[PDB]
């Protein structure tokens, strides 16, 4: 009814065990959210073109033509870990779990409220809030998955990470085809390269509408709108990582010669010559086995041209990498490739009562070592003389292509069918949560963006839409703008993400690394005499694990 | 209640296939409509004279005296292809299958809001908008069809085209009896012929009231009107042309020397004199057996009189015709008789951000070759002799009651007992579905406005109307007008059509041709930067058919 | 087995078809020549992701 609710605030997870060591996490996350009315009812289709940007020879990184569908339409997603867990929790399933289940998800809508601004032009000119009982609020989901799937946690416009603020939803839109053609160059070249948008190709053309396509719920003030329960279908995430290179598979040599004394430089020794030992090697014309000849089962990672631009059909990319380097060596003054850099805004994690547009920035270096460190690879003659001469290696010093800063570890690649590899792990709160597989005959292995894939079917899209209020002035046939009043919407978003998880159990004789709080990061979880909160973000494959 | 909602937005076209190719194809419509109150409550009895436009002699073609009632109602009509089909069903449609059938239809109105305009007259005057809740909304259905059948398409006054665009109704009226009498004449004619308006008859008053004939239904904000399931009883439209004449029926004549070496001028000969031939013929006194003497079994098509204004008792109007001419003769140059013009402004197919209020045209030719070439005809002599003589032939070039502008082929009819010909085809998207049969003895046998003709009955009408909203001094003994709060609604439209259709079949070695988009008509099937959008026509009988 | 499309944008697909340029490719001759030219196979689009 009008003056009747018809729901419930809930933002609580729970845990409950079961028995083998079994946990069900049911996380709920609910929100209040403030919708405008569209700029423009209608749908557009906009080019985009920095062409005077890379006009400038060598800019060509710095590519933003595309054209996009721009719909008045607008879009609730709720797929990020910071919708629904506040550190406490993670902490918890980060140190006590091993390995991560997605079970189902549940959304809904409810507690409608719709207003109008009558903005009373006094001196001082007032606006006067009025409810208007008999609007509508237009909601549409689309449960078949037609319309193209956008995840909004890649351009940080999910919904808030705080229970007790007011959050927006994101205004909806799809790519449209173009086709582009740019050529490279660089600082002091002659002439000018190609740079032309060619336009659109007739047999790619897809305009999609949410009227044509979904049906279309309108709700009033009483009105309640609820989603079924979605049940997922996925892999497992684990949260440890491994540690094992291809230097530390299988058995060590044996040692004949032991330290008698403590002390960091009283070290072991192998009491053989290196061409009178034993054990398999992959060399025919090498007697030496060393711990870099012996042979290994298999590879773990591989090496990828970094920082590759490749060009198609619609304008030059960069080339994913699925595992960069992080560890001992690497720093942020030591820059890498694979490593994800997030920026993000005041609603998702930013100091709320900070100053500026600057947005807050991390690259989030991961645990498992699976990367490469290519200052360290050589390539050298198959003859193998073993003090190897000038013109027999193939160093990161020597350059390729004349070219003096280019070596060639930026164009190798050893991909090969003795690669092992490990999934990408979660990155808590910005990190999404799923994804969708590619409607492709042959699918990749992983994706570098969220731990899980929903292979046949994902969580149908929600979309949110004002409904139209008009005046008495309407004329279809002119063909200006539509007149209407300025209208608004509150309505409250309640989710419920549900997970199943498995104890972790002790197996070696010292601890393990875990996440705590200190004298360093303290005031990141408490507000300030303001009310300024922040989220930093928080590792999630802390223990280790044996690969072999 | 006041705040739910009583109904759900739908537009989705769906495809039911069904056993023994056979498809069930279900359209449906959903608009927002705005409705406001009528500019005087009573009926009016209107009479259009614009004697001083054909005072001018010669000028008698563009007669627009009429009499007319003018009710306080408007009409919902959702009478056109283009509310139903989007261009991708039409395409699927057009191309898929074969045959159409109509099976069914509905409607309903639902989320009913009035609003009130208190114009506060401020010195930047205002006008506030406000929720009246106990205002009605009088909804008419003529389910038994006792008012006089107005189908809107004719003057092109349907419901929108567009799904995300809010539309008016039509306010009805119909025609009055009335008598008149215009004598043609051209310029340069001594005096002046009679042209005079004679009044109404009256044996033939009917004056038709919506009260006292249909139950009105008075509908609040809570309320929702449903009008029952329609079921048609039809013949079906085929959505494939014929191209047969008679010069091409039966069987060709034996040829006797076949060409020996390719090109377009190595031509067959039938190595036979024309007057040594066998075959039948319908020329007593001929002994010559050509293509064109040759005896077929009917004849495809008639000639008609073009452009011929037929005078009665209201005055002169134009003579329909079934089918015109259209192809390789025929351009835009070539004007013909018989293809109708469309004309339509932005709410029904024009672009929507154009300029001026000149609406838009085209002239649909069809692809059935059922027309005459009126420039080839002649009558000659029975005497036959084949160099034919002067005096001996009716040529198009000789001159019909001294006037050097008119032949033969202006007063020709040759309408006869052998006469097959075609229905009307369907026109994308301006054109009208179904209609009324005329209730008279003698029926005709087809309609030149629409594919399918209802016989015994046809959906009824829907009338709507805002209810009157009096004021404190109101006095029905004062002879003055009736002053009324300025009021206006909104309510929501949803319709459902049913068709059925058969899925078509390859019965040659070549391929069809089909409806597909290319670099031509590329950028008129998606919106502008602005949201202009619009949509160009597209036939609908494409595939070919042999006639015998 | 093949199963039958459906329409899911409010623009029309591409499709073959026969023209004034391609006619005679699918009629013979009058010597009784013959000829079948190449046809595409993947007209529709469809969205990857």
């Amino acid at each position: 009814g009008v003056g009747i609710s018809t729901g419930t605030f809930n933002n609580q997870t729970e845990f409950k065990f079961l028995e083998n060591g079994w946990v069900e996490i049911t996380a709920n996350s609910s929100r209040l959210v403030h919708l405008n009315m569209p700029e423009s009812e209608n749908y557009r289709r906009v080019v985009v073109n920095n062409m005077d940007k890379t006009a400038v020879n060598g800019n060509m990184a710095l590519d933003d033509i595309h054209a996009q569908i721009v719909t008045p339409w607008s879009l609730v997603d709720a797929n990020a870990w910071g919708v629904w867990f506040n550190p406490g929790d993670w902490q918890l399933i980060v140190n006590t779990m091993s390995e991560l289940h997605l079970v189902s998800f549940e959304q809904e809508i409810f507690n409608v409220v719709l207003k109008t601004v009558s903005e009373s032009a006094t001196q001082p000119p007032t606006k006067v809030y009025n409810n208007d009982l008999t609007a509508s609020l237009m909601v549409a989901l689309d449960s078949n998955n037609t319309m193209p799937f956008t995840p909004a946690a890649m351009r940080s416009e999910t919904l808030g990470f705080y229970p007790w603020k007011p959050t927006i939803p994101t205004p909806w839109r799809y790519y449209f085809q173009w086709d582009r053609t740019l050529i490279p160059s660089h600082t002091g070249t002659s002439g000018t390269p190609t740079n032309i948008y060619h336009g659109t190709d007739p047999d790619d053309v897809q305009f999609y509408t949410i009227e044509n396509s979904v049906p279309v719920h309108l709700l009033r003030t009483g009105d309640e709108f609820a989603t079924g329960t979605f049940f997922f279908d996925c892999k497992p995430c684990r949260l440890t990582h491994t540690w094992q290179t291809n230097r530390a598979l299988g058995l060590p040599p044996f040692l004949n010669s032991l330290p008698q004394s403590e002390g960091a430089t009283n070290f072991g020794d192998i009491g053989v010559q290196q061409d009178k030992r034993r054990g398999v090697t992959q060399m025919g014309n090498t007697n030496y086995i060393t711990e870099a000849t012996i042979m290994r089962p298999a590879e773990v990672g591989y090496s990828a041209p970094y920082y590759s631009f490749e060009a198609s059909t619609q304008g030059p990319f960069k080339t994913p990498i699925a595992a960069g380097r992080g560890g001992a060596q690497t720093d942020e003054n030591q820059a890498a490739d694979g490593n994800p850099r997030y920026a993000f805004g005041r609603q998702h994690g930013q100091k709320t009562t900070t100053t500026g547009e600057t947005p807050e920035r991390f690259t989030y270096i991961a645990h498992q070592d699976t990367g490469r460190y290519p200052e360290g690879d050589w390539i050298q003659n198959i003859n193998f003389n073993l003090p190897v001469t000038n013109d027999n290696v193939l160093l990161p010093t020597d350059p390729i292509g004349g070219k003096t800063g280019i070596n060639y570890t930026n164009i190798f690649n050893t991909y090969g069918p003795l690669t092992a590899l490990n999934n990408v792990p979660p990155v808590y709160p910005n990190g999404q949560i799923w994804d969708k597989e590619f409607d492709t005959d042959l699918k990749p292995r992983l994706h570098v963006n969220a731990p899980f894939v929903c292979q046949n079917n994902c969580p149908g899209q929600l979309f949110v839409k004002v409904a139209p209020n008009l005046t008495n002035e309407y004329d279809p046939d002119a063909s200006a703008n539509m007149s209407r009043i300025v209208t608004y919407s509150d309505f409250w978003w309640k989710g419920k993400l549900v997970f199943k998880a498995k104890l972790r159990a002790s197996h070696t004789w010292n601890p393990i690394q875990q996440m705590s709080i200190n004298v360093d990061n303290q005031f990141n979880y408490v507000p300030s005499n303001i009310g300024g909160m922040k989220i930093v973000y928080e590792k999630s494959q802390l223990a280790p694990r044996k690969l072999y």
